């Protein structure tokens, strides 16, 4: 029983996998990833799974030129590089003979030598650019634009710049976003040192996965794109920076001061916004290249007993910049223990209900390339037998409390779950995890419970969630700026061992959280959704978009733009929900049990629209998507908001509110739908 | 049992259900279909359905102007109109004072008078256009054409029109192909008299039902595109004439002379190709407008005993350009008497293991709208539920032999229900239908089996089977141009009870027919789908298109274009559908029958690729789709075969190319993907 499953996970072995995945670096399409690939494929078999197979596919990368490094200059009028940014990052003690830490750069920037005055857009969001252009009438065309790392996700400052007329952007990591307060520098606390940097990809891919195969598997007959018409790269070069060459660079910044204190990092600089320093100029070096590199998923089952052609997934990635010792390998060493967990309990003749599979993702690192391939071969597969997903990237964040996002389908789950798991928190001992999570982090949305996101993007989760609609989840450790060291080579297995969780109790929690969800998901005889909870939720959605429309209510008027048919939906759908609830309390009849269960695996199903979303053909979910500000962000009701997001700024507004009220249409319509998917049958 | 519901089956009942459907005419959106709606939905109920429901929505339809009737003219010099084509068809004896039979007109033609020299372009098919283009180097660009009725969908000819240059287009009923030898006009005998006009309408809709509402059906709060951003609507008016109106026509047409005999039709003229007589003109005056107007399904429940939630459709149209005596009521008529048969075993204390639906579609005859409004309503139902759909239009075209339309899927099931039906032809008394089928109509791919054919569109199946990739079939009488008498006023009960089936004998045998194929679908344990016959059509289909490109072996080199992958899909469907059907035959539980059922069922929809086909987004499976030069006919690998036509008159040879290998690759994927559903499933 669940019990026995969660009592044989131990924080010790967990501890032992960590330092395992820890001691090389396991970039995507080197060999020493495909090496552990391998690895973890014997293991799993001897763990006890009942197949463990590789799948791979040759997708589209970005490595630096080996024999012409990166990098940044100063230069005054002759042309001569008076300052040059810094080659690679200071190793570690005890790591200065590692060979192969790729040196800091922007996965997928172009090639270029672009070179001309700088202007600083803080953290390069679209408000930042709206202030500078609307508010300070600043033009950024033709300029390089340095920005600090922060708020959205790195692909996005670099479209915005792109739309902006920039023709390079520099990003860095500023210590009032990197560098808390009273904690030392790595190796002495867990703080970003001046010469550390954040490596990631810069794409800007809206669920496509792989560049050049957009809806099709990247596999040996694959036809593919020319690069040109590859989805989602970046036509500016870009490349970041520590804070120690940051300063450098904005020391000598010129032209207007910063429009107010949001726009202020703690260096010693003006922060003034440029453009310019004063004959001095910027001038980048970039010379990486984009190849076709093959990528190895590791796909394991462990066969249901009952129903083997349902299918409850837990997956995470395996591919780091670097070392990986929170991102990713904090979670895969939770996952190698709830497989070794799961097989124990097969090897003593016991079977879960429904079917597992367990992935090591790989190339998630340069944009979700490994989940969504493999989902994209096995999409039919996934579509009428996915139960569920449960992601397990990082376990880890902080240590304060437990930070869940999911679908409210799992919400109940997630509640109950919790109350059966004990706090790690001091000062909560002998108190349950629900306990804890809900007085550190209560519900802003009323109760005596807790806080619950909505899923977005940046994790492997987008293929299942928002393209195929699968219901998913994740869970892990949080803070009460990410954590400092973020995709540098000082994240190893000695800061999680020294300052984040000594004694891997932080880890054992989540890898009851995981484990628990997953073995409820595959075992349970009803499934262990509340459709009640998508009810509610869709209200609030609904509230909330409605609220955003009437800041124009001369424009309402005038267009006639009415909300009644997505309450009538919302209304429905609640009292369809209610009861489809009673009955489900009220059955006996396998058939019956198959049938009302499909209705609980379909109601995510029912939310994607074949079309997708405008301008972004894979995400097909009409109730949440990225925000197209912020990958890393969930928004709900994504069509309407968009269309409603700075509509005071259209030219033909006529058009511009039909396109809201177009998009009302298809929400309104669409949770009319998925609500009679709940109907009686027939 | 099945020979219950069979003998229940009776010819005098369809006899006088067609009687009642066609006394008066029942266009789409007039009140009185409206009337015929609700008399079905009771009767229905009378019947014995659980539930009987009407489902309407607004869709943009057209008219005829009462006040302004549309006529094409021959003009003098001066502008004088001396000569004009008839305002209807002289009614047929004892119809004189029906009121409300719409006048002969091209339903969506726009509005305008345009006048200008004839071409007359044979048929108006694609090779027509090329002939006279390429090899005739006639211009048609600002002339009026007109085209002979036949051969390929009206709509296809006002496309190829429209592409060509033309500002016009008069389409009319030629002799040869609407005379059938040795017989006389109605009403003594079954041909076209020189006064009919075949009614139509000439859209280009490509699947997306309602040409304002594309993915979403019109129902109360639907957000409605512009008429000018309708979907399918002609840009050059169009209407249709009778043989007598087309001989005066014709008859002074000068220029070039036909190209060769292929061209010629039975009229006594010339069949010259113009351009132009000699200072006379043609002038055609079109007054009809699109209107938005409310249409009428009529939807009927039995419910499933065992499994409610799959559903097995029967549906056919119910609006007629006027009387439908054979399109459509002749196949209203019969399912009628099924839905009767069915209920009377309810009664009895019946019901079929799954559940059956019955319809009857409102609309078809302008863009088969209702079929495909509904489906798009309910598209989450049919897509998780739908096991089959059997199309239900007229039963008979002629009174020779049987005709089957259907995926591969059911040829199993149709070749072993044909062997327990007696034949009705003369000659042939104690012997099976499936005796006389294949002696009069035998494949042309080898065997003693009867002929099959592809599924293509012009018929409530298309959303069904080219959108949601739902099993479909249907059947009908056929002959040794399609029949006369085709949209005319002259389509009557009497046509059919004098001069088609006097006993109502072809009729009773269609009833069994469909009838059956439903019983069987509904009540059978295991599906009667058998997947290996998919495999064998999917090789013949590779074979087909690899011999086309094998026509542009240069290229072939050139460009590398290996069909490699396609054959070894195709290959390992076939070893992976034997398989499945080894361990169909061998298994007890009924988990299992529902997993191996469920494999059945969505086999058909592996085959859709949600990304649909280029520059046709509904049409979405991969195997089979309407030939772009003709909606009726259906074409295989469909997207390989487009990228391949007309390929040695592109400009850019290599990206023409690049497009065949990438349908190659699309194609061999969903093949491999498909097969993969029928491999075990952990
Ligand atoms: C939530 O569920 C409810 C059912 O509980 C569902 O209610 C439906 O609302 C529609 C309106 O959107 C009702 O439609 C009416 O049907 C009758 C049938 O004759 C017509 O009379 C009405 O049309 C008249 O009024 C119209 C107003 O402009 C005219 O245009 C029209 O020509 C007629 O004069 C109208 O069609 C429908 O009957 C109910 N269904 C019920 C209660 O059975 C509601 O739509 C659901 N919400 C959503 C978003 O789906
Ligand atoms: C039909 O089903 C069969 C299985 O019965 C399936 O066979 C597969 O074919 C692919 C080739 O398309 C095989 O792929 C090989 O896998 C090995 C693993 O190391 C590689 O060595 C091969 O790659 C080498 O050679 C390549 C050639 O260019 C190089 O590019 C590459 O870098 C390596 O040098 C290659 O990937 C695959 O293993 C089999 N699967 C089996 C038998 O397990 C076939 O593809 C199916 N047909 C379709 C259309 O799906
Ligand atoms: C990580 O753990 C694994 C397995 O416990 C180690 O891999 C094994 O290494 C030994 C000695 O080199 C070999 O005999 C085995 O074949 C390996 N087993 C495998 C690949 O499953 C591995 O060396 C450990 N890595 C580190 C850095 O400690
Ligand atoms: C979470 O736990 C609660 C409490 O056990 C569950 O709610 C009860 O479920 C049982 C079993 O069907 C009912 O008899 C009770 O009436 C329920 N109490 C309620 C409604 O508060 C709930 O089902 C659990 N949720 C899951 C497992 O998803
Ligand atoms: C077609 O058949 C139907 C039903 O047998 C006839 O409709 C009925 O007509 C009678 C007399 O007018 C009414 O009392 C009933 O209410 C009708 N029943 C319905 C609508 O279900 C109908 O008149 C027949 N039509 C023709 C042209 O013969
Ligand atoms: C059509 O009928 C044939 C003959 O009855 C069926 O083929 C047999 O099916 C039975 C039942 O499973 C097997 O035991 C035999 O070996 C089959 N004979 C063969 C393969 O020729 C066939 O299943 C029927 N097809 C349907 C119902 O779709
Ligand atoms: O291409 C993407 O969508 C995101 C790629 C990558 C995902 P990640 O694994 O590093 C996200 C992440 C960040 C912090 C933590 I703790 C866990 C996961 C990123 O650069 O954001
Ligand atoms: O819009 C379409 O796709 C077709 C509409 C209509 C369909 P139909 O019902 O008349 C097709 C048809 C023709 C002959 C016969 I016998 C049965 C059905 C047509 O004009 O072709
Ligand atoms: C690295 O840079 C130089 C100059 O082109 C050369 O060694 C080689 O071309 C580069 N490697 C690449 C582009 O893969
Ligand atoms: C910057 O690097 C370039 C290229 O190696 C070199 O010419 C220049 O002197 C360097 N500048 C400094 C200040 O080291
Ligand atoms: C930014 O400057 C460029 C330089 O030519 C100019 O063309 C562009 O329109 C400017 N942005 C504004 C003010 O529109
Ligand atoms: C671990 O817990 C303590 C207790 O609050 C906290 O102060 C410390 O900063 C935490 N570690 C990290 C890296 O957040
Ligand atoms: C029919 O034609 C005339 C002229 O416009 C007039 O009676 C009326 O406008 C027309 N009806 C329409 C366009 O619906
Ligand atoms: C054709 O109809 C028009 C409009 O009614 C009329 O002016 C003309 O005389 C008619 N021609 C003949 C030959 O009847
Ligand atoms: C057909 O004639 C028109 C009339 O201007 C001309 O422009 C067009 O190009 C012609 N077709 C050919 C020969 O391309
Ligand atoms: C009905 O059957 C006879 C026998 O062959 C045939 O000659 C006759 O033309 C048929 N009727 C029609 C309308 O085809
Ligand atoms: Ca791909
Ligand atoms: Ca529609
Ligand atoms: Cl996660
Ligand atoms: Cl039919
Ligand atoms: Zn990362
Ligand atoms: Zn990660
Ligand atoms: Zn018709
Ligand atoms: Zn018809």
């Amino acid at each position: 029983n669940m019990k026995a499953f969660l009592d044989e996970l131990k924080a010790e072995n967990i501890k032992k996998f960590l330092y395992n995945f820890t001691q090389i670096p396991h970039l995507a399409g080197t060999e020493q990833n495909f090496q552990l690939a391998k690895q973890i494929q014997s293991q799993w078999k001897e763990f006890g799974l009942d197949s463990v197979e590789l799948a791979h596919y040759d997708v589209l990368l970005s490595y630096p030129n080996k024999t012409h490094p990166n990098y940044i200059s100063i230069i005054n009028e002759d042309g001569n590089e008076i300052f040059n940014t810094s080659l690679f990052e200071p190793p570690p003690p005890g790591y200065e003979n590692v060979s192969d830490i790729v040196p800091p750069f922007s996965a997928f920037s172009p090639q270029g030598m672009p070179e001309g005055d700088l202007v600083y857009v803080n953290y390069a969001r679209t408000e930042d650019f709206f202030k500078l252009e609307r508010d300070m009438k600043i033009n950024c065309s033709g300029k390089i634009v340095i920005a600090r790392y922060g708020k959205v996700f790195r692909g996005n400052k670099v479209k915005n710049a792109q739309l902006a007329g920039a023709k390079g952007v520099i990003l860095y990591s500023d210590p009032a976003d990197y560098f808390a307060p009273g904690v030392k520098s790595y190796p002495d606390g867990w703080n970003l040192p001046g010469g550390g940097v954040q490596r990631g990809n810069i794409l800007n891919l809206n669920g496509a996965g792989d560049p050049l195969t957009p809806g099709y598997p990247a596999n040996e007959y694959a036809y593919r794109r020319g690069i040109a018409e590859a989805v989602g790269l970046p036509s500016i070069p870009v490349h970041p920076i520590g804070y120690y060459d940051a300063q450098k660079l904005l020391e000598k910044m010129g032209g207007s001061a910063p429009p107010d204190s949001s726009w202020r990092g703690s260096l010693k600089v003006p922060y003034n916004v440029g453009p310019g320093f004063s004959t001095q100029k910027v001038k980048m070096h970039i010379h990486s290249t984009n190849e076709v590199t093959r990528i190895y998923n590791v796909i394991g089952t462990l066969r249901g007993a009952v129903e083997p052609d349902r299918y409850v997934i837990l997956g995470g990635h395996r591919d780091s910049w670097v070392f990986g010792g929170i991102d990713p390998q904090s979670g895969a060493a939770v996952v190698h223990e709830i497989v070794r967990s799961f097989g124990t309990l097969k090897k003593e003749g016991w079977r879960p209900r429904r079917t597992i599979l367990f992935a090591s993702w790989d190339a998630e690192e340069f944009g979700l390339l490994g989940s969504t391939e493999w989902a994209e071969e096995n999409s039919r597969l996934l579509q009428e037998r996915g139960v569920a997903y449960i992601n397990a990237d990082s376990s880890i964040e902080g240590n304060y409390t437990l930070r869940v996002d999911c679908t409210p389908l799992m919400y109940s789950l997630v509640h109950n779950l919790t109350k059966e798991l004990k706090s790690p928190d001091e000062g909560f001992e002998g108190k349950s995890l629900y306990e804890s999570w809900t007085k550190k982090s209560p519900s802003p949305e009323f109760s005596g419970m807790p806080r619950i996101s909505k899923l977005g993007s940046g994790n492997d989760f987008e293929v299942f969630f928002q393209r195929l609609g699968i219901a998913s989840g994740r869970a892990r450790y949080t803070k009460n700026s990410g954590y400092p060291l973020y995709h540098s080579v000082y994240e190893t297995y000695e800061l999680v061992e020294k300052f984040y969780d000594p004694m891997f109790k932080y880890h054992l929690t989540v890898a009851q959280v995981r484990g628990g969800m997953v073995f409820e998901l595959a075992n349970s005889i009803v499934l262990p959704f509340d459709c009640r909870d998508y009810a509610v939720v869709l209200r609030k959605y609904a509230d909330k978009i409605y609220s955003i429309s009437m800041k124009h209510p001369q424009e309402m008027k005038t267009y006639s733009v009415s909300f009644d048919s997505l309450f009538s939906a919302v209304k429905n759908f609640t009292e369809i929900a209610s009861k489809f609830s009673e009955r489900l309390q009220d059955f006996d009849n396998p058939i019956v049990l198959r049938m009302m269960n499909d209705q609980l695996m379909f109601l995510e199903r029912a939310f994607i629209d074949p079309l997708g979303l405008p301008d972004r053909p894979f995400y097909r979910h009409v109730i949440y998507a990225p925000s197209s500000h912020n990958k890393y962000a969930g928004e709900s009701f994504p069509g309407i908001y968009d269309a409603l997001f700075d509509i005071e700024s259209k030219v033909d507004p006529s058009k511009a509110w039909g396109e809201v009220k177009r998009q009302i249409y298809v929400a309104a319509f669409t949770v009319q739908a998925a609500a009679e998917t709940l109907s009686e049958v027939a």
